[PDB]
């Protein structure tokens, strides 16, 4: 599924991400835009051989099992394929664990490089939330 901007904002808010660990909703939408272009089916291989899956590009090295990432963990206890669903529940639940891990949203390199320090409220402008 390719979400619309406000559609995704509403789904993330319903799942309790607005101000989760202090990160306003526009941070989460901005991250999703640059990670996946709001496409649940996005997959991208990393240099280390791991793969990032779904709307928030969650990595197989630590967070999900994809059966092909050596020496890796599965801290969200989920197959990576479940992160590609049109239902974002698994992605959101796993993201909540990631952002609690110590480094906040800096775990998402695209958030650090393209969202952090910007006017992220722009990402939810015009949405009925
Ligand atoms: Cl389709
Ligand atoms: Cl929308
Ligand atoms: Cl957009
Ligand atoms: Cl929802
Ligand atoms: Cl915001
Ligand atoms: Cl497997
Ligand atoms: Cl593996
Ligand atoms: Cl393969
Ligand atoms: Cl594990
Ligand atoms: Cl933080
Ligand atoms: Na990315
Ligand atoms: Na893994």
């Amino acid at each position: 599924k390719v979400f619309g901007r406000c559609e995704l904002a509403a789904a993330m808010k319903r799942h309790g991400l607005d101000n989760y660990r202090g990160y306003s909703l526009g941070n989460w939408v901005c991250a999703a835009k640059f990670e996946s272009n709001f496409n649940t089916q996005a997959t991208n291989r990393n240099t280390d051989g791991s793969t990032d899956y779904g709307i928030l590009q969650i990595n197989s090295r630590w967070w999900c099992n994809d059966g092909r990432t050596p020496g890796s963990r599965n801290l969200c206890n989920i197959p990576c394929s479940a992160l590609l669903s049109s239902d974002i529940t698994a992605s959101v639940n796993c993201a909540k664990k990631i952002v609690s891990d110590g480094n906040g949203m800096n775990a998402w390199v695209a958030w650090r490089n393209r969202c952090k320090g910007t006017d992220v409220q722009a990402w939810i402008r015009g949405c009925r939330l």
